[PDB]
C-alpha cells in the first residue's frame, strides 16, 4: 500500500489522499489498475487517470466496487479559473451525493440518464488551498462498476446549463469514502 500523494504509475497519473484517521489502504497495480480496501476509515479519495484531463476524453473503467456505507465511484476532477470540482458518479454507497442539491437538468450518456446538479463548498480544501467553489455533478441513475464515460456529453450538457469549466487539472476514476468500509478494484484506460 502506498503513501498519500500524487505521481505516475504504469503510465497513469494517480492521486491518493486521506484525512489521517486510518482504516484505508490504496494500492497501485499494473497498467491502469488500482485497489482500495477500507474498514471504518475517515475521509479519503484515491484513483488513476490523467494530469491534465481533457474535455473530450472517453474514459473506460472496469472492475469491482463494494462499499459498505458512504462512498462514491466517479470520474472525478478539477478545473481552474474557474475553480470547479466535478463528478460523473457511476455508483455510490449509502449516500447519493446530490441529496438536497438543486437539479440543473438531465443528460443521457453511455446507457443511462444522469441527473445534473450544482452545489457549493464553502471554505473547503481544494487544489489551490482553502476556497469557496462550485461542484458539478452528473449522477448516473443506473449504477455500475464497469463501463465507458464520454466526458464530452457531460461537460457539454453542463455548459448548456450555465455550468462552465475552466482549464482542466487532473481527471481520474476515483473511489471516495467518508467514514465507511469497503473494497474496490478498478482498471482505468
Amino acid at each position: 500500500t502506498i503513501q498519500p500523494g500524487t505521481g505516475y504509475n504504469n503510465g497513469y497519473f494517480y492521486s491518493y489522499w486521506n484525512d489521517g484517521h486510518g482504516g484505508v489502504t490504496y494500492t497501485n497495480g499494473p497498467g491502469g489498475q488500482f485497489s482500495v480496501n477500507w474498514s471504518n476509515s475517515g475521509e479519503f479519495v484515491g484513483g488513476k487517470g490523467w494530469q491534465p484531463g481533457t474535455k473530450n476524453k472517453v474514459i473506460n473503467f472496469s472492475g469491482s466496487y463494494n462499499p459498505n456505507g458512504n462512498s462514491y465511484l466517479s470520474v472525478y476532477g478539477w478545473s481552474r479559473n474557474p475553480l470547479i470540482e466535478y463528478y460523473i458518479v457511476e455508483n455510490f454507497g449509502t449516500y447519493n451525493p446530490s441529496t438536497g442539491a438543486t437539479k440543473l437538468g438531465e443528460v443521457t450518456s453511455d446507457g443511462s440518464v444522469y441527473d445534473i446538479y450544482r452545489t457549493q463548498r464553502v471554505n473547503q480544501p481544494s487544489i489551490i488551498g482553502t476556497a469557496t467553489f462550485y461542484q458539478y455533478w452528473s449522477v448516473r441513475r443506473n449504477h455500475r462498476s464497469s463501463g465507458s464515460v464520454n466526458t464530452a456529453n457531460h461537460f457539454n450538457a453542463w455548459a448548456q446549463q450555465g455550468l462552465t469549466l475552466g482549464t482542466m487539472d487532473y481527471q481520474i476514476v476515483a473511489v471516495e469514502g467518508y467514514f465507511s468500509s469497503g473494497s474496490a478494484s478498478i482498471t482505468v484506460s
